[PDB]
């Protein structure tokens, strides 16, 4: 029913898509009739450290646009001192969220979002990003296809953090986050979910004499994946790269 101005052009907001930190994320539609995700930034009580992340993020997903499908597109955008606009492709919906419904995942679905899981961070780190902070919530559903939603640059959940990101952060850091993401889209839970204490899931982590239970399931490749990701030394733990040219994202 509202309405908002992003460089002359207008746009009717359909619904609020989420909210958080002084930002608000829309579902709007423009003057040509088309759907779009319109996020707002108040800069008002922001600081120097703040803008400048705000500032890095934007231009790398600017950047990254043309390297990659993958990531989501970032058709315009509106900066001043008061605010930020970024007018985006519309999701369906967020990973996190279709997996809180999803009752069970179809193993095709599943090799197909791997892979644009792996081709969007492959492409992060051709650029000297690394995330860190991988969840299924950074990725978007976008016409069956999964699209990156932000760089770690600008839920605080722990259940994805790598044992190196605990033991107070390389390519691989990102490989042990993707592992945990495919593991609940396997076995329906993440490795260390069943820890209800927070300060024992973080000893469980990093213990490597606490075993991460690999059950037998039909699928044998996707199975070396889990076990190749959720090595606990990143030296010894399989890179992008690697899982691209691996059987289970490879075989037909
Ligand atoms: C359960 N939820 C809230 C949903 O069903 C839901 C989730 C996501 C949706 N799509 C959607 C969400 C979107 C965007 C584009 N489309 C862009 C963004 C975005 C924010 N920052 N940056 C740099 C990109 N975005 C987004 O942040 O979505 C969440 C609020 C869900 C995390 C839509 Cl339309 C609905």
């Amino acid at each position: 029913f509202q309405s908002m101005s992003v460089k002359g052009r207008i746009y009717s907001i359909l619904k609020q898509i989420g909210s958080g930190g002084s930002s608000k994320v829309f579902q709007v539609l423009n003057e040509k009739k088309q759907i779009y995700a319109i996020k707002y930034v108040n800069l008002e009580e922001a600081d120097n450290q703040t803008l400048d992340s705000y500032r890095n993020e934007i231009a790398y997903l600017n950047k990254l646009q043309q390297h990659s499908d993958k990531i989501i597109r970032l058709y315009d955008y509106e900066i001043t001192d008061q605010y930020i606009y970024m007018v985006m492709e519309c999701g369906n919906i967020d990973l996190n969220s279709w997996l809180k419904k999803k009752k069970s995942i179809d193993p095709w679905e599943r090799k197909s979002y791997w892979k644009n899981m792996l081709e969007a961070v492959h492409t992060i780190h051709q650029h000297g990003i690394v995330h860190s902070d991988l969840k299924p919530a950074n990725f978007l559903i976008v016409d069956g296809m999964l699209k990156l939603i932000d760089f770690g640059i600008a839920v605080g959940t722990v259940n994805y953090m790598p044992p190196e990101a605990i033991k107070d952060i390389s390519p691989k850091s990102d490989v042990w986050s993707l592992g945990c993401i495919l593991y609940y889209m396997t076995y329906g839970k993440t490795p260390f979910q069943q820890i209800i204490n927070q300060i024992s899931k973080l000893h469980a982590i990093i213990d490597p004499n606490h075993e991460i239970e690999f059950p037998d399931i039909p699928e044998k490749d996707l199975q070396d994946v889990l076990k190749c990701c959720l090595k606990r030394d990143p030296k010894q733990r399989i890179s992008i790269p690697e899982l691209l040219a691996h059987p289970y994202v490879q075989i037909q």
